[PDB]
């Protein structure tokens, strides 16, 4: 899903971007 394309990026790349 588009939500998948959102959240599934976050499910790795989130933690380098928390301070956003």
């Amino acid at each position: 899903s588009l939500f998948g394309a959102i959240a599934g990026f976050i499910e790795n790349g989130w933690e380098g971007m928390i301070d956003g």
